[PDB]
């Protein structure tokens, strides 16, 4: 919902920023401190949530461009260089009720909250790895508040959360058939 006197954008996406720095991200804490410490050093729709493989490192020239491929025409500008790097999505995913879980590809790591809750963790640095989370439940169905974050301490980088609605069946991206920005209906 509206929270403050700034309209909001609309789009069938997360709203997404991106924060370098030249110091070393080791865990989530790490990158959420960062996040914390100053404005985004670039904004974005983050509508195809599959991003990269990349290598020589997302913070440094046009790496985040290609890691974001699809999404990265709505760059709000082009970060300077850094070291180390990483993206704090936020917004809604419609979901219908019932039990999901998410199996995500990612170096280095992340978590995924859902109605507050996490629902994919790994708290530390990794090559590309595959890792499938534990279920969780949605009680009502409509547009779940959902989060993200997603870092990279160097090398190479890649992010893929993708989610199962059958038992780990079949998994799907989180993309603009679902996704809202503002959990208002996107008709894009
Ligand atoms: O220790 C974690 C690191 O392992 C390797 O160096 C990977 O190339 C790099 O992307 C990853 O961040
Ligand atoms: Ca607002
Ligand atoms: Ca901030
Ligand atoms: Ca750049
Ligand atoms: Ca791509
Ligand atoms: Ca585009
Ligand atoms: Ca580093
Ligand atoms: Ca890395
Ligand atoms: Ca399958």
């Amino acid at each position: 919902a509206q929270d403050d006197s700034t309209p909001d954008s609309l789009f069938a996406g997360l709203v997404g920023e991106y924060y370098g720095t030249n110091s070393q991200l080791n865990n989530i804490s790490d990158f959420r401190a960062l996040v914390d410490s100053k404005e985004a050093d670039a904004t974005f729709e983050a509508a195809n949530i599959s991003y990269g493989r990349g290598s020589s490192d997302v913070a440094k020239g046009t790496h985040l461009q290609e890691f974001l491929g699809s999404d990265a025409s709505t760059l709000s500008t082009d970060p300077g260089d850094n070291t180390d790097g990483g993206i704090y999505l936020q917004g809604y995913v419609y979901l219908e009720a019932g039990t999901y879980n998410f199996k995500v590809t990612a170096d280095d790591g992340y978590e995924i909250t859902i109605n507050g809750n996490p629902v994919a963790t790994v708290d530390n640095n990794q090559s590309v790895y595959t890792v499938t989370h534990a279920s969780f439940t949605i009680s009502e169905s409509g547009y779940q508040a959902i989060d993200m974050i997603w870092w990279d301490q160097g090398g190479d980088y890649v992010f893929q959360p993708t989610l199962s609605a059958d038992g780990g069946s079949t998994y799907f991206v989180l993309d603009s058939a679902i996704l809202s920005s503002t959990g208002e209906t996107p008709y894009t």
